[PDB]
């Protein structure tokens, strides 16, 4: 539940951040497995009594291990320059800490309970707008394509674009759109069908850095509705459920 | 018409550059100011080493008439494109100039200021990013694409209701995945280099146009009009592509 487990997700993060790094000098699904393998086996005999959360979401009580091997799996294969390998880790069924390492930038977000955000060393803070109209939010579609997403992702969009949210981004990578608002980059972010293993440890470091988590419908965060909205402040949160629909 | 002009481009890029890279370690517009620094940089100095070039800047040009392009040497100048980004610390800014002679583009100078990139191109001689000789994807299938797209400075219900619409067009093209970045010069960075297929926009000024274009073409991708004709720098809007056959059918898509 602590300090051995962080330093592990660490360097396994900065390990497979390489494996991938390097990766991207050209369906190579191969270096998706090459990474959770080389995680899963680490941290599998460093601690045998552990669960492994990876691509159900069901969280039990006991120490498991949320993880995403590569995230951004379209941007990877076109090489557009975001993609990022991340790990959580829960005990007690909450969020202890989550790590997600940005493989080309080379930044290492970081987050524990109770002891703040940091990317590369540097305190990380959300940006406390509430405003709106002075919005900066991130979504992305996912990785379905079914008239039905596609019709929800373009009324959502819309419904938020009405709102007069100040610009949209779409990145190709929740996890490191998360990070943005970790950080203050963004004011907000929001997704329908996003897999625990993508917010869990984004979770962690954006409650450490002063942001909140909600579920989409404005209710707590629920790692088994696939959603979720996350921003500066509450009223921010609140604002874009508000604006969001089914 | 040529080098001399490249070279102080490639100065001013970069000067501007850690101009707005410092800037971008602060944070309570700061912007508007900056901007304003940034092309009094730009354009007092090229105006003094060039006293008889022609200027297409957001400021020049703001008698309405659009992107009226002579036959004269003339620079297209976008002192921070992002500033939406700017403002928000987002890492995706850059400044972009373009040089045209004889009513044609002939080079440009795209530089990304956080990630420190320095795209480049010169007709006839090729493009690069940080030495290293850039080209496109070479993608035909739509299917198989991922597309680019920003909305324009405008919010007006109408250029609103016009982007759901070419997104939704896109995405039932059956477009792999979709961008939105908040940078067109950048974007269309991508599409030169190949991280990208496709780009397309409506709503777009032409000074973020002129240099990226330059840079496409001598990666080996295509610049036309939304309405599949050629580019044309006074309809403020664009397509782009790896292949004419990706360019063709994002325009078919209406």
């Amino acid at each position: 539940p602590w300090e051995e487990c962080f330093q592990a997700a660490v360097q396994l993060a900065l390990r497979a951040g390489q494996i991938i790094r390097k990766a991207l000098t050209e369906l190579v699904t191969e270096t998706d497995h090459l990474v959770e393998d080389l995680i899963i086996s680490e941290l599998r005999e460093r601690f045998p009594s552990h669960r492994f959360i990876a691509e159900k979401c069901v969280l039990t009580h006991s120490p498991t291990w949320i993880i995403d091997p590569i995230d951004g799996t379209c941007n990877f294969v076109h090489r557009f320059p975001t993609v990022a390998v991340s790990i959580g880790f829960a005990v007690r069924q909450e969020l202890e800490f989550g790590v997600i390492y940005h493989c080309t930038e080379e930044r290492l977000y970081t987050g524990r309970r109770g002891r703040g955000a940091f990317c590369n060393g540097q305190r990380l803070r959300v940006s406390g707008e509430t405003d709106l109209s002075k919005a900066l939010v991130l979504t992305e579609i996912g990785p379905k394509r079914d008239p039905a997403t596609l019709k929800l992702f373009l009324s959502n969009m819309e419904r938020l674009l009405h709102a007069k949210a100040h610009g949209v981004r779409v990145i190709g990578s929740s996890t490191l759109a998360l990070c943005h608002l970790a950080s203050g980059a963004a004011d907000a972010y929001y997704q329908f069908g996003l897999h625990c293993w993508d917010l869990a440890a984004a979770t962690v470091i954006i409650r450490e850095a002063g942001g909140i988590v909600i579920d989409t419908s404005g209710g707590p965060l629920d790692l088994m509705a696939c959603r979720v909205v996350a921003a500066s402040t509450r009223e921010m949160a609140m604002l874009i459920a508000q604006a969001l629909q089914t």
